[PDB]
């Protein structure tokens, strides 16, 4: 099949949820990937395709380092 919009599997909205998910929640599961694409109009498999590049792209970013 293909895709019913012209999206890169995201909105401009979608993604402000992600990325503020992401700092409640560092590693989400089956469980807490659904909970957060009920409200966003997404599936787990998104969320965890989104987290896996995040992951990704925060290492050239250093997005969040420990400083302790």
């Amino acid at each position: 099949g293909s895709q019913r919009r012209q999206r890169t599997h995201f909105t401009s909205q979608q993604l402000q949820e992600l990325e503020a998910t992401f700092q409640r929640n560092h590693y989400p599961d089956m469980s807490t990937r659904e909970e957060i694409a009920v409200w966003t109009n997404l599936t787990e498999a998104r969320v965890r395709v989104w987290f896996k590049n995040r992951r990704a792209k925060w290492r050239k970013r250093e997005e969040f380092i420990v400083t302790d």
